[PDB]
């Protein structure tokens, strides 16, 4: 039941040193995840770049204790203009040749969700995709969100290599959660959900990276619910991927999941791209 993360693997297939180490993690509520000393776990952590979603902070609140991570001393911020209740982060060690923020329709709208930043070899997406909700009362919003996602990621990687990380909020496969059977009706695990990151992988195209490696490894999760000792019995859910292009699968080294990184009800997940 329990999961042991694999040992970093900092080589690729074809033999070259991992460039650039990409954290991905939901921190859900920046604000009590830095009191819950996730900036420390970063720093040990060391990634060129961090991603984080569900931050739950106006841009004006933010801890000037971010501003204590020179290593990640770039900083881009998209909170929603209507909520704390959803927002996104990225943080790099070096500035992006750009950055924008949504997928195009914000008029009327304008969530918070993504930030897409251009680098000098590829392009990263961080993203927290609407949850369906409770009794799926989201989940017509979800599946048009899904939509438009696609539509606007495919009209992105026709330039340069895509990354794309984020709390994506769907297990794909009944491999990628604890309960398959006593979820097929919950946000998260219904068929309309698992058909969008289906059609994700698809459309764009994409792989997950993490199953790319470990095909076969079960019990690998990134969100244990609060409730319960779901953590303690590794009861979980993977709903946080670094999802890569084609072009960019011999770069991969490793695609890690922080098991036991505390702070929130996501765990942190990281990349090994050699670039």
């Amino acid at each position: 039941a329990l999961y042991e993360d694999p040992p970093d693997q900092k080589t690729s297939p074809s033999g070259k040193p991992a460039t650039l180490k990409i954290c991905s993690w939901n921190v859900d509520g920046l604000r009590a995840w830095i009191k819950k000393k996730g900036l420390d776990w970063v720093k040990e952590e060391a990634p060129d770049i961090l991603c984080l979603q569900e931050t739950k902070c106006s841009e004006n609140k933010l801890p000037a204790e971010l501003q204590e991570l020179p290593g990640l001393s770039h900083q881009y911020w998209s909170a929603p203009s209507d909520k704390g209740y959803s927002g996104v982060g990225l943080l790099s060690r070096q500035a992006p040749l750009k950055v924008s923020y949504g997928i195009g329709d914000e008029e009327h709208d304008q969530e918070g969700r993504v930030i897409v930043a251009e680098f000098d070899s590829f392009v990263l997406v961080t993203a927290y995709v609407p949850n369906a909700g409770r009794g799926l009362v989201r989940l017509e919003y979800r599946q048009r969100w899904d939509e438009a996602f696609r539509k606007f990621l495919k009209g992105l990687a026709s330039r340069k290599p895509l990354v794309l990380c984020g709390d994506l909020n769907v297990a794909h496969e009944e491999i990628d959660l604890r309960n398959p059977k006593g979820n097929k009706k919950n946000a998260g695990f219904t068929p309309q959900e698992r058909q969008g990151f289906g059609e994700l992988l698809q459309a764009v195209p994409l792989a997950d990276s993490f199953r790319h490696l470990y095909p076969n490894t079960p019990y690998a999760y990134t969100f244990w619910t609060y409730m319960m000792n779901a953590r303690s019995k590794n009861v979980g859910w993977r709903l946080d991927y670094f999802l890569l292009s084609h072009s960019l699968l011999p770069a991969l080294c490793d695609s890690k999941i922080r098991s036991k990184a505390l702070g929130s009800d996501h765990c942190p997940i990281t990349l090994y791209l050699a670039l």
